C-alpha cells in the first residue's frame, strides 16, 4: 500500500525539492491538447465545398449588390483601368470576412474543449496522464452515460443564425452537424479516472496482471499500459517516477542526517570526565538538480529552446512527443478516429487566426472557391 | 486550520525572503485583464457593416461638403492630375477621424474596465486568482445582485452624442447596445470570494471534496479546482504554494538556527572548571533564490525576454498562459462566451491606438467601408 | 501605533542603507504625471474643427496679405515655374507658426500642472502615491471647497488675446473652455490626505475593514485599497515594503552586532585569573543591496535601459506601470474621466514640441486643415 502513495506524494516534493521538479509542471499543461482541440473541430466543418454552397451565398450576393457587370463597364470607360483590379478585390475582402463569420461559429471549438477542459468532475486531460505516467499505467472509467453537456452545446448552435446570412453558410455545417455531434459526445460521455479513489497493486497471480477498482460507486473498467511493470516476486514497476526513487531517498536521507548533526553539534566546549564534524550535503542537491532535469526532458520529448549565448530557454511541447503521447492519450480514450492529423511544433507558437491560416494552408475549399469565384468575374471584364 | 493561514503567509514572506519571491508580483499583476476587457468591448461595436449605416453618414457628408463632383471637375480642368488623389485622400483622412469619434465611444470600454479593477468591493480580477492559485482552489460567491455600477455605464451613454454625429455612427453601436449592456452587468452582478471570511479545510469524508463558506453574510456557493488536492487520510495540496514550502522551512529554520549560535559565540574565552563553530547559510540562500526564480517563471507561463549579454530582463505575460489562465479565470467566472477571441503575447507591449491597429487588421468593416467609399467616388473622376 | 511609524521611518532608512534604497526616488519622481496633465490638456483645446473656425482666419488672413491669385499669376507668367510650390508652402509655414499661437495658450497648461505640483498645501501628486503604496492603502480627503488658485487661472486667460488673431483662435478654444475649467477645478478642490495627521490601523472587528482619520481638522472620508490587508487576528499588511521588513531588521540587527563585539573586542591579552571572534557581515548587505534592487524593479515596473556592455542605466517608467498605476492614481482621484487617453513609454523621451507632433499625430484637425487650405489653393494656380 504505502508506495503508490509516496511515488505520488514524493513527485509532489514532499521530502526535499529541486529547480528540475517544476519543470514537470510544463509537461502538466495543457497547451497541446486544446490546439489538438481546435483542430479537431475544424477539418469536419471545413469539408463540404459543393458548388451549390459557394453560389447560393455568392448569387444572393450578386442582386442585393447589383454585380451584374453590364453596370460597372459604363462606370469604367476605361480598357487602361483593370477592373478586375477593382472588382475581384471586392470580391475577396468581403468573402475574406466570411472566414469570420466561420470564426462566429469557432466557439462551439472553444466551449466544448472547456467543456471537459474547464469543469470540476471531468478534469483537463492531461492533467489526468500526469498520475498515469506517475504511475506508469492508466486506469480508465467507462460509461456510456452522462451526455449532460452537450445539451448546452445544442442551445448553444440555435442561437446562432441572427442574420440568415450565417444559416445557408452553416448549412453545409449541419450536414456535418450529427457528424460534429457525435465526436462531442464521446469525450463528454466517458469518465477520466480518479487517482485514490482507484485502488492499484492488486492483481491476479501471473496469469495475468489485471488490478480493478473497487469503490461504492463502481468497478474498475479498463487499464491501459504504456509500460509494463517488472514482477520478480516483488512489485517493481516502470516509470520516470522510478528514476528519481532510489537516489531521492539517498538525497532526502543525506539531507536529513546533516541537518540533524548540526544540532548536536551547537556545544561550545566537549565535556569529558575523568575517573570531527562532517555535515555537508551541497554538491549532491547540485547533481540530482541537474539530474531530474535532464531526465525528464527526454523522457516525455520536451523541446527545450535554448537561445544563442545559452540562456534563454523557451520551454514548449516537442512535435514528437505530440504524435507519441498526445494522440493515444487522444484516441484511447476518446474512440473515435476521425481526428487523425496530427499537428506540428510549429502550432504551439501559433495564435487562433493562425490556425486559420493552417485551415487555410489545408486549402480544403479555401483555394477552390477563390478559384472559380475569380475565374467567372475576370473574363466578363475582359468582355 | 494553521496552514492555509499560513500558505497565504509564507507567500507573503513572513519570515525570510529572496529576490525571485518578487517575483510573484508580475504574475499578481492586471495587465493581461485590461487588455482582455479592450478587447472584449471591441468585436460588439465592431458588428453593424451595413450598407445603411455607412452611406447616410457619408450621404449626410455628401450634401453640407458639396461633394457632387461635377463642381469639383470644372476646377480641375486636367487629366494630368489625377483628381482621385485629391479626392480619395480627403475621402479617406477626414474618415481616418471617425476612428477617433469611436474613441470617444471608448471612455465606456475604461470606466467598465475599472468598474471591476478601481474599487474596493470586487478588485481587480487576477489580483484575486494569486489567492486562488496560492491555496490551489477557487471559491466563488455567485449572486445575481447589484447591478448599481451599471446605472452610471447607463447615464455615461447619454451624455456623449452632443455633436449629433456621433449618435448615427453609434447607432449601429447602440443596436448592439443591449448587446453590450447585458455583458457589462455579468461580471459586475457577480461577487468574486473573500480570503479569510471564506473557510477552507473542512469537507465532506471523501463522499466528495466539498467546503463552503460559513459567514452572517452568505453560505458558501461555488468551488473551481485547477488542480485537485490529494488526501491520503491527510490533507496535502497541489499548489506551486506546496513547492516552497518543505525547503523554505528548511531554510528559515538554517536561518534561525545559525543566528541564534552567533549570539552565544560572543564569547571571549572559554571558562573551564576543574574539580568549533559553523553557524553558516550563504550558499543556501543563494540556491533558494535560483529555484523560486526558475520555479515560477514554468508554473504560470511566464515571458522573461532576457537580452543580448544576458543581462536586460523585459519581463512579461506570455501568450500560452494568457489563454491557459485568463480564459477560465475570464470565462468560468464571467459565464458569458461572447468574448472568445485569445490576444497574443503581442499584444501586451501595445498601446491602445495599436488595439485601434488590432481593431483594422481584424478588418471587420474597416477595410470594408473604405472600399466601397473609393471605388464609387473613383470612375466619376475617370468620366 | 509604532509599525506603521516604522515603516514610513524604515523607507526612509533610519537603520542602515543599501543602493537599492535609492532606485526608490526615481519612483518617488513626478515626470509621468506632468506627462500626463500635459497631453490632458491637448485633446479639449484639439477639439473644435470647425469651417468657421478654419475659414475666417484663414480668409482674414486673405485680405491684408492679397491672397487673391490673380495678382499672383500676372508675377509668374511661366507654366514651368511650379506656383503652389510658391504658393502652398507660403500656406503652410505662416501657419506651421499658429502652432506656435497654440503654444501661447499652453502656459495655462503648464501653470495648471504647477497649480498642484508646485505649492505646499497640495504636493505633486506621485509624491503622494508611494506613502500610500508604502503602507499599501490611500486616504483621501474629499472635499469640494477651496476654487482659490483657478482663478488666477482665470484672469490668466483674459491677458493673452492682445493680438486679437489669438482670440478667433481661441474661441474655439474659449467654447471648449468651460470644458478646460471644470477640469482645472476637480484636482484642485479635492485634499490628497496627509501621512502622520491621519491615523491608521483603527476599524471595525471585521464587519469590515474600515479606519477613518480623527484630527480637529475634519474626519476621514474615503480609503482606497489596490492590495488589501491580510488579519489572522493580527494585522499583517501586504505591501512592497512589507517584504523588506523581516531581513531589514535582520540586517540591521547584524550591523548591530558585528559592530559592538568589534569594541569589546579592542582588548590587547586576555586576562586569566587562577586560584574566537566572528563580526562579519561583507556579504549580507551586498544581497540586501542585489535584493531591494531586483525588488523594486519589478514592483511598480520600471524600465532600466541596460545598454550593451551592461553598465549603463537609463531609468525611467515603463509604459506598462503608467497604464496600471497612474491612472487609477489619476481618475479615481481626480473622478473626471474625460482624460482617457495613456501615453507610451515613448513620451517620457519626449519634450514639449515633440508633444506637439504627438499633437500633429493624433491628427484631429491638423492634417485636416492642411488638406482643404492646400485643395482649394491649388487647382487655381493650376488654372
Amino acid at each position: 500500500t504505502p508506495g503508490t502513495m509516496l511515488f505520488r506524494e514524493i513527485l509532489h516534493g514532499q521530502l526535499g525539492y529541486t529547480e528540475g521538479q517544476g519543470v514537470y509542471n510544463v509537461v502538466r499543461s495543457s497547451e497541446a491538447t486544446t490546439r489538438q482541440l481546435q483542430a479537431a473541430i475544424f477539418h469536419a466543418l471545413l469539408n463540404a465545398t459543393t458548388y451549390r454552397d459557394l453560389e447560393a451565398d455568392w448569387l444572393g450576393h450578386v442582386a442585393a449588390r447589383g454585380l451584374q457587370p453590364q453596370r460597372l463597364v459604363r462606370r469604367y470607360r476605361n480598357a487602361r483601368e483593370a477592373d478586375i483590379a477593382g472588382v475581384a478585390e471586392r470580391v475577396f475582402d468581403t468573402w475574406r470576412n466570411t472566414l469570420r463569420t466561420t470564426l462566429l461559429d469557432f466557439a462551439h471549438g472553444l466551449v466544448a474543449c472547456f467543456a471537459p477542459g474547464g469543469p470540476s468532475g471531468p478534469s483537463s486531460f492531461p492533467k489526468y496522464i500526469d498520475w498515469l505516467t506517475c504511475l506508469g499505467l492508466v486506469p480508465i472509467l467507462r460509461k456510456r452515460q452522462e451526455g449532460g453537456v452537450t445539451q448546452g452545446l445544442r442551445a448553444f448552435l440555435k442561437q446562432h443564425p441572427l442574420t440568415r446570412q450565417l444559416a445557408t453558410v452553416a448549412e453545409a455545417a449541419e450536414r456535418a452537424g450529427p457528424g460534429f455531434f457525435e465526436l462531442a459526445l464521446a469525450f463528454d460521455s466517458t469518465r477520466v479516472a480518479d487517482y485514490d479513489r482507484v485502488y492499484i497493486y492488486y492483481n491476479h497471480r501471473r496469469g495475468d496482471w489485471l488490478v480493478r477498482d473497487p469503490i461504492s460507486g463502481q468497478r474498475g473498467e479498463c487499464l491501459v499500459l504504456w509500460p509494463p511493470l517488472w514482477t520478480g516476486d516483488r512489485l517493481v514497476f516502470d516509470s520516470p517516477v522510478q528514476r528519481l526513487f532510489p537516489e531521492i531517498v539517498a538525497c532526502h536521507s543525506l539531507r536529513e542526517h546533516a541537518h540533524v548533526c548540526r544540532l548536536r553539534n551547537t556545544a561550545s566546549v566537549k565535556v569529558l570526565l575523568g575517573r570531527p564534524y562532517i555535515p555537508s550535503y551541497a554538491q549532491d542537491l547540485e547533481r540530482l538538480s541537474r539530474l531530474w532535469e535532464h531526465e525528464l526532458v527526454r523522457c516525455f520529448k520536451i523541446l527545450c529552446h535554448r537561445n544563442n549565448q545559452g540562456q534563454e530557454t523557451s520551454i514548449s511541447y516537442s512535435s514528437g512527443a505530440i504524435a507519441a503521447f498526445v494522440a493515444p492519450y487522444f484516441e484511447s480514450v476518446l474512440r473515435a478516429p476521425r481526428v487523425g492529423a496530427p499537428i506540428t511544433g510549429s502550432d504551439v507558437i501559433l495564435g487562433e487566426e493562425e490556425l486559420w491560416d493552417a485551415v487555410f494552408k489545408k486549402t480544403r475549399l479555401q483555394t477552390y472557391l477563390t478559384d472559380i469565384a475569380a475565374l467567372f468575374v475576370a473574363d466578363v471584364q475582359h468582355a
